[PDB]
């Protein structure tokens, strides 16, 4: 699930393509989800 989140992420990623994005979710895309996997 948490890869998917992958599937969702890299073409997700003007305030829509931003500050929203990242801002909205608040990390996820610097990451952590790294340990998980």
């Amino acid at each position: 699930l948490t890869l998917e989140i992958i599937s969702a992420i890299n073409k997700l990623v003007l305030g829509l393509a931003d500050v929203l994005w990242d801002l909205e979710q608040l990390n996820i895309g610097d990451v952590v989800e790294a340990v998980r996997g």
